[PDB]
């Protein structure tokens, strides 16, 4: 959700969008 360093969630797609924090 927050603009971290580590995803918090994943898609079926590629890669995640938001980060921790």
């Amino acid at each position: 959700g927050g603009a971290g360093h580590v995803p918090e969630y994943f898609v079926r797609g590629d890669f995640p969008i938001s980060f921790y924090g």
